């Protein structure tokens, strides 16, 4: 059953952009829209150059359906809630905050997202 | 360029199977080599991956390894993605957002944070 709509998302990071890489890949082969989020708390003109830059990076791994979504909020609460209102089949983030002990405590971005999920997450090795 | 070689590990359950079912259908899109591995303790082996192969193939995937590895999970996945030089490493969520697992660590959680590859983690639960 293929993946047809991969949600991905992006702080700006190369790390991030390397996850925006592969989440561009998989669209591409699943033939699925690809969703680029970025979660920020508001003067914005930084968070559109952060998708300009991501679309590029997708576009140029294949995926040809793109669609920006700048999202007000923290990540987590951001990427989960859009997952589940456009219905993602996939949620694609990278590892930043993953290995670290206080990340693993406290809270990271991936860690609480994969915790989080209804639907499948891609972790990407970006660190 | 793909995803070239997959890893997806299975210990035979129901839940473990989606996650097969998942690595199939990604490697059959990817044009992948897909390499189904089970951990284990010193054969029901055989048996589970004999559905597993059976389920993947359903899946789309036709260029097929079993592997079965002695050690703990966590330890065998990650080593046998090192050896195979995995692109793609896949498992299913059993443990993941439980205090239990939290507490005597899950397959996924783990794998995630010692894999050298990426990880799917599929919401097979
Ligand atoms: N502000 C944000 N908006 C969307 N995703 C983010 C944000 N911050 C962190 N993430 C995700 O968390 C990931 C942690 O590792 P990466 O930097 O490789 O990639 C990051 C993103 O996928
Ligand atoms: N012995 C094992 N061999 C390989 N993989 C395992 C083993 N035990 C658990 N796992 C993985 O961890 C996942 C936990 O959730 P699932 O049961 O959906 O799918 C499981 C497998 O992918
Ligand atoms: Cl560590
Ligand atoms: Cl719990």
């Amino acid at each position: 059953s293929a993946y047809q709509t991969v949600v991905v998302g992006t702080d700006g990071s190369d790390s991030s952009l390397r996850a925006v890489d592969r989440a561009g890949q998989i669209a591409a082969a699943s033939n699925a829209k690809l969703i680029i989020a970025t979660a920020y708390f508001p003067g914005n003109a930084p968070i559109y150059a952060i998708l300009r830059e991501a679309n590029d990076r997708a576009k140029a791994a294949g995926a040809t359906d793109i669609e920006e979504r700048p999202v007000v909020g923290a990540p987590v609460d951001a990427l989960v809630e859009l997952a589940d209102e456009v219905k993602a089949d996939l949620l694609v983030v990278g590892n930043v905050g993953l290995s670290t002990i206080a990340g693993r405590l406290l809270g990271s971005v991936p860690a609480n997202v994969a915790r989080r999920s209804k639907t499948d997450v891609l972790i990407v090795h970006t660190s």
